[PDB]
């Protein structure tokens, strides 16, 4: 990813070091009065909110490279009581105090813009998932999630397009699709195998009817085309 | 709003005039090759989409002052096949070609931060709505929309928090009609003498708690008025 590498260089040039995190660590947390800008270079994370009673809500998933800001760039205060939890075995991130960020993102036009456009991608991402859920309900959500997986992590094999993720759980798939109970997920996963869309072999998921995912996640597919055309084009 | 008045003045300093639009007009549309930055100064709009069978989906509401960008700031290409439709009687907006926004933001850091922060408000807004829907379904969504109306247009009175929005625009915003009428039946919101009054703000806060937190974090002075 060209413009991701250009942003890495900018940060290192200015004395910002990568940091390594392991699974289950919080890169930033909902109880901290200091807010940060996170340049997630490598790894997979999820945004969570933890209620008083202890229930954990999974709000959004990110893979490197991406930018996540826990505070507003102007006020430096929280945008919401959120944690950024590492769910891959390792992740690499640059961690910048918000105040320190402004002293930098100014002197440069191009790098301001890279972060700007990432927020734009994210705004449109949530709108597309909402549109698909409004039309096709939970099937839309799950199809969109599998579509994402296929575009980002798919490899061509004779058994179909193999999702090359190792730790992927039926539960983590539901949370990533906004469905919190394994009953709904297994029901819909059942139909998908039953309609020959997905198959499970060798601990991995293989997609065999990619057109079907596109049919039920059409606005997320649109989003992929418009925001990630290079990727999208691999399988279109 | 100060950051926004200062942004209006920056646009006029660089010679951008306001345009006026009337209800049902599109400020931008999904078929235009040119993408734009809209500085919505006054009025109420909605973001719409069309599915491949002709059905219109309402995705998002915006009120002035706010910034809506139909194209990515770097590539200048569509962020999605969206239209921006006016739902108040009139709206006032500044309409800027996307490439020209880079130039303007590149030369003033104050106004770059102001636009950047409107994207941050959108992102956190959608996350809060999702959280509330995840917990209370469509009741959470509906309570949250009424809560935001209350905080934005509400005025304390002896009959409760009056919503100072004409009943016209109040109508422009199936299982929904049932939820709304149950809130009316339970006197959360009440018709009296040709206006509507929120009489149970605590109920709205209870079922849209994450959007209530969003307003507190995003607009603390407005939140504070009614709390
Ligand atoms: C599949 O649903 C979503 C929506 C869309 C969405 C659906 C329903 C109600 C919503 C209300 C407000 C905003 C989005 C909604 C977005 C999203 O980020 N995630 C999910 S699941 C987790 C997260 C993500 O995709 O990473
Ligand atoms: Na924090
Ligand atoms: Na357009």
């Amino acid at each position: 990813n060209a413009q991701a590498e250009e942003f890495k260089k900018y940060l290192e040039t200015n004395g910002i070091k990568p940091k390594q995190f392991h699974k289950k660590e919080l890169i930033f947390n909902q109880w901290d009065p200091q807010e940060y800008c996170i340049f997630l270079y490598d790894g997979i994370t999820k945004l969570t909110s933890i209620s008083e009673n202890g229930t954990i809500m999974n709000l959004q998933y990110y893979k490197g490279a991406f930018v996540i800001m826990s505070g507003f760039i102007d006020t430096e205060t929280s945008v919401g009581y959120y944690n950024l939890e590492v769910i891959s075995e390792q992740a690499t991130a640059y961690v910048i105090k918000i105040n320190e960020l402004k002293e930098l993102l100014s002197k440069n036009l191009t790098h301001f813009f890279y972060v700007f456009q990432t927020l734009q991608k994210q705004v449109s991402y949530s709108l597309a998932k909402f549109n698909d859920f409004s039309i096709n309900g939970k099937l839309g959500s799950i199809c969109g999630q599998l579509l994402i997986l296929t575009y980002v992590y798919g490899k061509e094999t004779p058994d179909g397009i193999k999702i090359t993720l190792d730790n992927l759980t039926m539960q983590e798939l539901g949370y990533s699709s906004g469905i919190a109970h394994s009953s709904a997920v297994s029901r819909i996963i059942s139909k998908l195998k039953q309609e020959k869309v997905i198959v499970y072999k060798n601990s991995c998921f293989y997609v065999q009817n990619l057109d079907y995912l596109k049919r039920y996640a059409p606005k997320l597919d649109e989003w992929f085309y418009l925001a990630c055309p290079a990727t999208w084009g691999k399988l279109n």
